[PDB]
């Protein structure tokens, strides 16, 4: 690949050097190998989340009992471990030689958490048999870990498919890279009331913003387009997980 | 037990003599067997079920594809399985020293199906494991197999709880016979759009008549009030077994 040309800065002004942490520099080679190896397509959807955020903070006592803070996290992993079973395509990766999809028969999700020295992805084994609060006790577990350094490696391996959740810091939607040899990654923003029409008037319901990045070469655009609205479909109702 | 003095009832007028199926013969003496056996109370209650109706309802499209006619029952198996893995005293027996309750690690729960030979109560294994759609199959298939008398015996074994349903005929409550060894029944009758007050009005919601008989030598009255008031409070909302 042809490198950037060297710019002295300091012509035009100060400048300082500061160093990258070993860890921001893996992140950074990571990066960049997903990115030259993976064709990249973002499918956008927004979910309607007004009876799941009811039902997450009717549970808050619930929760509480039990020690964790029910957030829209288990929710997510709840319902994409639900989904990457019916649409297991998602749940595989391509093998080295270029011609066969190695289908996982196991559902283990990664999220991302962002720490100081750089993003750290834990993984959360066997998503599909934990219940809501089970995972929000883990997911708890595994961010305080990975921000205190105390997160083993082993913990960092293995996983299926990557939630990436900015919705508490802000924004309408982003284009997240895959990590490739995932397959697709789950970004998910700021979720905001807006009117939404009932076939008679606009209703205000509470809107997530949903960003599935995917690999191309193994996911097409329809399969991809189903996935995000079968997710809208299981977030406005999580009932359905049930049947 | 002094007997019940013969009389002859054709002083009165015209009789009639028909006979007795051995499957009502035998259901005759396992009642009464239960009836000296077990000190019974009914404890009533009354759940709302409005929301549940909707989705029901709403998911007759997913039930009508997969074959399957989704009912309240599979959504009643559902819910007393949690709820008997949360108060394991209801899913026990009195051992036969009258010294010990054997509490079951298992979870099978059987349903009433009259036929026209007599009552069969077919046993669905492992409820707690199925889904809602699996247990409408396997209901409806021993539902079927239990009226053609091609039900064996097999299915007819090891319950932990009998949930009878008369819903689909009429009543208001009844006060259900417990199958002993098991320690109690959960009777289902005829739901209703019924006023309740929200604070300051009453509003019409659709509510379940729940009617639990149980051995009180086993379950106390309180235990089994927090039974009824849970199970009440799962089908009002359905998500809470997914925490």
């Amino acid at each position: 690949i042809p490198p950037i040309p060297p710019v002295d800065f300091a012509k035009y002004g100060e400048i300082e050097e500061v160093p990258m942490t070993r860890l921001m520099q893996i992140g950074a080679t990571n990066l960049h190998r997903s990115w030259l190896n993976v064709p990249h397509v973002t499918q956008f959807e927004s979910a309607d989340i007004t009876e799941l955020e009811a039902f997450r903070v009717a549970q808050k006592a619930v929760a509480e009992k039990a020690g964790v803070k029910l957030t829209v996290l288990p929710l997510l992993l709840k319902a994409c471990a639900y989904l990457l079973k019916e649409l297991p395509d998602f749940n595989s990766s391509l093998a080295p030689s270029g011609q066969a999809l190695i289908r996982k028969k196991y559902v283990h999700i990664g999220f991302a958490v962002d720490t100081p020295d750089g993003l750290l992805v834990p993984v959360i084994r066997n998503v599909d048999q934990k219940s809501l609060l089970q995972l929000a006790a883990e997911a708890a577990e595994l961010a305080e870990k990975a921000r205190s350094k105390k997160l083993g490696a082993d913990a960092m391996q293995g996983a299926c498919f990557t939630i990436s959740s900015l919705g508490h810091i802000g924004g309408t939607a982003f284009t997240p890279i895959v990590n490739a040899p995932e397959v697709a990654i789950l970004g998910v923003s700021k979720a905001s009331m807006q009117p939404v029409w009932d076939g008679k008037a606009f209703q205000p319901r509470l809107m997530l913003p949903l960003s599935l990045s995917y690999d191309c070469r193994v996911i097409n655009g329809a399969a991809a387009a189903r996935f995000t609205k079968r997710l809208g479909d299981l977030l406005a109702d999580i009932r359905a997980i049930l049947l």
